[PDB]
């Protein structure tokens, strides 16, 4: 029965477009990251006490999410038609995807071989240990290494990967859109070029059932979404803490 409609020139250009767009705003050599910074590890093999107290790892992880906010600012700019929507809008979907968009990106760092996510030599090694040392808690970093992995082992084409940064990102149900009907038909436009790839162009077995595994990992990023935030709020509590944030961060997770 499926029948397999070959993608569109329209279709084609997409993706063209978000491939230009993620290889201009997603370097995989990480040489921005000796600009943070400097990742700090206190001894913490077992504390949230001491954790709080030095929050040793959050200037380097508040930079390297403020960089990353940047980028997917840029990348979300290039989505066919999201220019198209108002100011206002374009700012309400950033902010609500951010987080979304820089756990989907960062699959690309993270690791199978230990678990981690590897941007270079030891320092920019990061594991679920130092986002612990960033103030976080493991009802956050558990699920999101399951994700991770769940994520990785889908093996996504970059086709796929940079279609579903951009699916995440024109979202119509975010608290405070205006004009749900037209980021609906961006989505759309975007979720069919999708949906035409896999089924053209992704080979089976990994190609079963990949579009509604993929939306489920939609799901999926708002529970984390939903957790970070609540975790933010009570790291924000801590004394001194705006310092070893950033300006854009605290702006977007506030
Ligand atoms: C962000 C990327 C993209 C480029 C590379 O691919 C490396 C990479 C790794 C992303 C990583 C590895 C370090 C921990 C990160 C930043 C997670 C952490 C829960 C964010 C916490 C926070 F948001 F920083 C804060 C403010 C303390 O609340 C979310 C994504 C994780």
């Amino acid at each position: 029965d499926s029948l397999r409609p070959k993608l569109s020139e329209e279709q084609q250009r997409i993706i063209a477009i978000l491939l230009d767009a993620h290889h201009k705003t997603y370097d995989p050599t990480y040489s921005d990251f000796c600009q943070f910074r400097p990742p700090v590890r206190v001894n913490d093999g077992g504390s949230v006490t001491l954790e709080l107290s030095q929050l040793s790892m959050l200037p380097h992880l508040a930079d390297l999410v403020s960089y990353s906010i940047q980028k997917v600012i840029g990348f979300a700019k290039m989505i066919p038609g999201f220019r198209d929507l108002t100011s206002e809008d374009q700012i309400v979907l950033l902010k609500s995807s951010a987080i979304e968009v820089i756990m989907l990106r960062s699959n690309e760092s993270f690791t199978m071989d230990d678990m981690s996510w590897t941007c270079g030599n030891q320092d920019y090694k990061y594991r679920v240990s130092d986002v612990t040392k960033a103030g976080h808690s493991l009802e956050l970093i558990e699920p999101l290494i399951k994700f991770q992995v769940g994520l990785k082992k889908l093996n996504l084409h970059e086709e796929e990967h940079v279609l579903l940064m951009a699916i995440c990102i024109v979202s119509p149900d975010r608290p405070g859109v205006q004009d749900a009907a037209l980021i609906e038909a961006i989505q759309d436009r975007l979720s069919n070029t999708l949906q035409t790839y896999i089924r053209c162009r992704h080979p089976p077995p990994g190609s079963h059932l990949l579009y509604a595994k993929m939306i489920q990992k939609l799901a999926d990023l708002r529970s984390l979404n939903e957790e970070h935030s609540k975790q933010y709020r009570c790291l924000s509590f801590q004394p001194e803490c705006s310092m070893k944030l950033t300006p854009l961060v605290l702006e977007v997770f506030g």
